[PDB]
C-alpha cells in the first residue's frame, strides 16, 4: 500500500470513469469510503497533504450493507451515494490490494445495464429479480434464480431448459402462477422482465409438450 | 382551447426529445410512471399495437401526479420514490408538450427539479429529486431555528452566506460554523470549500452559526 498522496493520485485518475453497458462496478459502504477519503485527504489538493492519520480505515468493511453477517444478503432499500458508493473495477482492485477486506466478505459486484421509461441511461443494477423456477411434472423441485430487469422472458425459458433438462427441440409453455391456483401464460418471449411485471419470489412453471403431442 | 395532435405525431415529437442529456442547471419534470406508461401504450411509443394504439379506451387523460405526494394539500413529494419505478423524469420541452396536450388534474403544480453534479467518488449529473433539509440557528437564539433546503452540491460557504442573510450578520464580521450530530461535542465546519455531500451532513441535522462579538471576544 503506497502512501496517501499516491493513493489519492491513483484513484483520482479514475474519477472520470463512465458507465458502460456490461461493465462491472463494486459497492463499498460509504462509512468505510468516507473514512478513507478523510484519511488520504482526498477532497483537498493543497501543497501539503491533509489526510488524518488516525482515520486509517483498515480492511474494506461492507458489513453495514448486509442484512445478515452469515449470508451477506444485501439490505433492501439502499440508496446510492448515501449508503454506498460505486467504484469501477480498477479502483476496487487498488483499494482491495491496499487494504484487504474483512474475512468472509465477498466482493459486491454488479453490472451496468441500460434502462429507462423515456430517455435511456445506464445504471448499475444493484437489485436483481429473484424468481422461483420449477417444472410442471415435479412442482416440488423449486429452484431460486436471479435475473436482470433487462433480461427477456426468453432468457428465463432458456435457463429453465438448462436446469430441468428440457430438450431444446421440445415445445414449452411458460406459466406465471400469480395466485393459489390461478395462472397466466407468458407468451411474449420478446420483452423484458419488467415489461412482464414479475414480482420478487414469483413462481414460474415451465410445461413441456408431452412426447406424444398432447399437453399436460 | 386544447391542442392535441394525433398519436403518431405525439410519438414522434416526444421521440425527437429522447436524445436529451443531463446538463448542470437544466430543469426536469417528474411524471407518475403509471400515467406515462399509459401514454406510451396509447401512442404506441415502444411498439405498434393494431388493436389498442390510438383507441379511446387507452386515452390516459390529464396528467395526474397525486400518487407521488405524501400530502395532498401541500403537494410534498413522498420520500423514497425510485426513479424509473415510481416516476419518470422528462426534459422541459417534453413536459411542455404533454401538459399542453393533456392538461393536468386541477390544482396540481409541476414537479420540477434541477440537474446537479454530485457523487462520493465519480461525479455524475443527476436530477436532484430530494434537497437536503437543514435546521439553522444563531448562537444567541438556539430557540429560533429556521429550516432551509440545500442542494447536495451546495458548499458549506453557501450555507454560511445564507445564515448570514437570515440572521443579519455584517460581511466584515467573522463567524464560526458549528456541527453537532450524534457527537458529544461540537465540530467546527472549517472547510467552506467542500460540498454538503463531502462534509457528510445529514437530513434535518442542526447547525449553528456563532458571530464574533464586536469587541473581539467569542460568545462560546
Amino acid at each position: 500500500r503506497p502512501d496517501v498522496e499516491t493513493q489519492k493520485t491513483e484513484l483520482g485518475a479514475l474519477m472520470g470513469t463512465t458507465l458502460q453497458r456490461g461493465a462491472q462496478w463494486y459497492l463499498i459502504d460509504s462509512r468505510w469510503f468516507k473514512q478513507w477519503k478523510k484519511y488520504v485527504g482526498f477532497d483537498s489538493w493543497d501543497m501539503y497533504n491533509v489526510g488524518e492519520h488516525n482515520l486509517f480505515p483498515g480492511p474494506i468493511d461492507n458489513s453495514g450493507l448486509f442484512s445478515d453477517p452469515e449470508s451477506q444478503t444485501l439490505k433492501e432499500h439502499l440508496i446510492d451515494e448515501l449508503d454506498y458508493v460505486l467504484v469501477p473495477a480498477e479502483a476496487w482492485n487498488k483499494l482491495l490490494n491496499w487494504y484487504g477486506c474483512v474475512e468472509g466478505q465477498q466482493p459486491i459486484v454488479r453490472k451496468v445495464v441500460e434502462h429507462g421509461l423515456f430517455v435511456k441511461h445506464c445504471k448499475v443494477e444493484v437489485y436483481l429479480l429473484e424468481l422461483k423456477l420449477c417444472e410442471n411434472s415435479d412442482p416440488t423441485n423449486v429452484l431460486s434464480c436471479h435475473f436482470s430487469k433487462a433480461d427477456t422472458i426468453a432468457t428465463i425459458e432458456k435457463e429453465m431448459r438448462k436446469l430441468f433438462n428440457i430438450p431444446a427441440e421440445r415445445e414449452t409453455r411458460l406459466w406465471n402462477k400469480y395466485m393459489s391456483n390461478t395462472y397466466e401464460q407468458l407468451s411474449k418471449l420478446d420483452n423484458t422482465i419488467q415489461d412482464a411485471g414479475l414480482y420478487q419470489g414469483q413462481v414460474l412453471v415451465i410445461e413441456p409438450q408431452n412426447e406424444d403431442g398432447t399437453w399436460p
